[PDB]
């Protein structure tokens, strides 16, 4: 069929979703649902069936998926509502506030046979694809380091995202995000996680965060995010044992620098190159996510891995306050103590 | 005419290069030199300068008044203790010692004889590190709250005993420790917490590199890096502020300071495509935001180590580098060390 669906939250990202989800091959932006009437008038002027309620929206036969882009408090029962009624449902990241959530929003898709896939759309990221190129081609031969920031010096944005009660901070807002791309890139267990928060602003959540994570195939990474920061370091600094690549903001800029377990190095031999095409990710996020309601391809987004970040942010909080090692992304759920 | 007798021990790379050193501070000279190999006591003759045929031999000497030990790290604390013992005032090359109890050793000895015993803590008069003293000081930047020190080459570990564990080898005692050592002198603040990792890369017994991030009792957090396989490198320092970000790039002193101005609450970025989304928040902020600046002049650290060194053995002047600082770094490298060992966050 041509599939419909619901833009549930109309805000930044929201608005921006009738534009992705219209660029797929046989998906349509149906309608919209949002409890602000400015945003609801916004809609409209684009020419959007604007619902009455969210019940409205669950009720309407021809309405095939929603697309839930609200703050992050409100995402789990939005798509447990929607899964109930018949619903498929695409949820912006971070889907849930903790990884037992999203346990029970699969248990719900399961039973009622219809799926649920997170807006992990940057996945398909070109600098995150130059990596994954380097990565599997051994451009720099075993690549066993790898640092992953983004810096920027505007602070928080928005009303929400300063909020506890909303899932507020930067690790749910971007972390998710580089944690995601990290976890979907090494294929290994996390057998370390340490991790310090910023509250540089003096905000209840965080501004900006940095971790280390160790992989049991004993790849290490750093990934940071700042928000305080009136000068950059680059978007990613990589380590192989042939070489080092650096790429520097999302102008795609960098290089990689190679020697002419490791032979000893010297820097009066080497060898400077420019960096590889990216490596392909297809189809694009809303195409894989029709091809997946036709049956006809796998999900490239995972429920599955979506769930070990879920855990890993979990981890992640849980090293910073206790200012702790922490050797598993399991048992941070604290259901019993 | 005053002037104090030194005698280097150890006449390799960095000895050899103290004879220059010594002999431009004011009221010292280099009285001689000895070395454990006769082809390096052949090469000092052959500059010149005295040689001594044995260590005890310098240490019976009567017109020496202090060592130099620029020996590799496992002899440090024997040749210290020694020279103390035969009433000589003693500059030893960092790492002073492989334990931290090692130096409380030396410290209750030199105090015992009444002699002076010094770190060679130079780099704390380094250019690039002064500037950052400069801006912590004078809060160019505001309150300086998180510092990044890193050193990146890729030229392996050099030489030699360095590759070895038994004489005190790999990057933590080697950069590691003037690293360090210019945080705990710049930083007023007790070490509250230290993660570590080692490298390994090069696959030798010794680490090739290393990272530590350091938590101080007063919030202040710090991220110290040194690689010897990196191809490409990060700047210098890389340091945050209440009120600003700063940059060294290189050893050449480039960079710059990045500042808010009073109109960046009132201001909003133009969006940029940032991958697959448009961001406002990780785009760079409107012109008005911000000021750009050149990085401060160094501050002054006045005089030299070997004029401070004269002044102490004159008992005119404290010194800069103090033993209990030194104590407190060696300290760190044990926590450091602990900390990669056990994958553990070390507290105290
Ligand atoms: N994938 C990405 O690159 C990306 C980018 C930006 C935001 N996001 C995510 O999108 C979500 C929303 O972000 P945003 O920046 O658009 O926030 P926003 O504040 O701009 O939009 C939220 C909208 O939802 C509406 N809303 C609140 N509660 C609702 C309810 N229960 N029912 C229906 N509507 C409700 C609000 O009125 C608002 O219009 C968050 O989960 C965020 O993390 C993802
Ligand atoms: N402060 C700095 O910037 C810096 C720079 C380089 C080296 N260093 C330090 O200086 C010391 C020596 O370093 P290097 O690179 O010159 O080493 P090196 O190998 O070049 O020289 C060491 C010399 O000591 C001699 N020696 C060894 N055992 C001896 C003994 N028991 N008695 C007398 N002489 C002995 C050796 O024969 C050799 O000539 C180390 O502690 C190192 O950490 C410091
Ligand atoms: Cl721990
Ligand atoms: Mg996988
Ligand atoms: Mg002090």
């Amino acid at each position: 069929k041509k599939y419909q669906l619901v833009i549930v939250g109309y805000g930044g990202m929201g608005s921006y979703h009738v534009t992705l989800a219209s660029a797929a091959d046989n998906l349509e932006v149906h309608g919209v649902f949002d409890i602000l009437a400015e945003k609801r008038e916004a809609a409209a002027q684009k020419g959007l069936k604007i619902y009455e309620s969210y019940e409205a929206v669950l009720a309407d036969e021809k309405v095939d998926a929603v697309l839930i882009a609200t703050p992050n408090d409100s995402h789990k029962e939005l798509a447990i509502s929607a899964l109930e009624a018949g619903k498929h449902v695409v949820c912006e990241k971070p889907v849930t506030m903790t990884s037992e959530d999203l346990l029970a929003i699969m248990d719900v898709a399961k039973r009622v046979n219809k799926h649920f896939m997170v807006h992990q759309n940057r996945r398909w990221d070109e600098d995150f694809l130059i990596i994954k190129e380097m990565f599997e081609q051994k451009t720099i031969g075993e690549m066993f380091h790898l640092e992953s920031r983004v810096h920027g010096a505007n602070g928080i944005p928005g009303d929400w995202r300063h909020l506890k009660a909303h899932g507020g901070g930067m690790v749910l807002d971007w972390g998710v995000h580089l944690l995601d791309q990290l976890l979907f890139l090494v294929d290994s267990n996390v057998k370390s996680v340490s991790a310090n928060l910023s509250f540089a602003l003096g905000d209840e959540v965080d501004d900006g965060f940095v971790t280390f994570i160790t992989f049991e195939n004993g790849i290490t990474a750093q990934i940071e995010v700042g928000t305080t920061n009136f000068i950059k370091l680059p978007r990613w600094y990589v380590k192989g044992t042939e070489g080092t690549g650096i790429i520097h903001d999302w102008d795609l800029s960098g290089e990689i620098v190679k020697p002419t377990t490791m032979a000893p190095p010297s820097e009066e031999a080497t060898n400077t190159l420019s960096l590889p095409a990216p490596a392909k990710l297809a189809p694009s996020f809303y195409n894989n996510f029709v091809d997946v309601l036709n049956n006809t391809s796998e999900p490239i987004v995972q429920n599955e891995e979506v769930y070990q970040v879920l855990k890993l942010i979990e981890a992640i909080f849980e090293a910073a306050e206790t200012n702790r090692t922490v050797h598993s992304i399991e048992g941070h759920h604290h259901h019993h103590h």
